[PDB]
DNA sequence: CTGCAGGGTTTTTGTTCCAGTCTGTAGCACTGTGTAAGACAGGCCAGATC
C-alpha cells in the first residue's frame, strides 16, 4: 500500500529527486 | 492464530554522458636555521745568559 519515509532533512540532497517535480515545472512556466 | 516464502508496493540510492563552472592541489625553481674561536708548526728576532 506504500511505503512510511521519514522526514527529508535527514535524507541526502539526492534522495530528493522524487519531491520538488512540481514546483521546478511551476517556477519554470512562471 | 502463527511462521516465512516471495510476490506486490513506493521510495531510497545511485547509475551512464555530454557541456561546462567552481575548488583544491600538485607542478613550478626554490628558500631558512646552522656564523667564532684555538691548535701546531716553523721561522727567527730578541734578549738573557756567560
Amino acid at each position: 500500500g506504500g511505503r512510511p519515509r521519514q522526514h527529508l532533512l535527514s535524507l541526502t540532497r539526492r534522495a530528493q529527486k522524487h519531491r520538488l517535480r512540481d514546483l521546478k515545472n511551476q517556477v519554470k512556466t512562471f
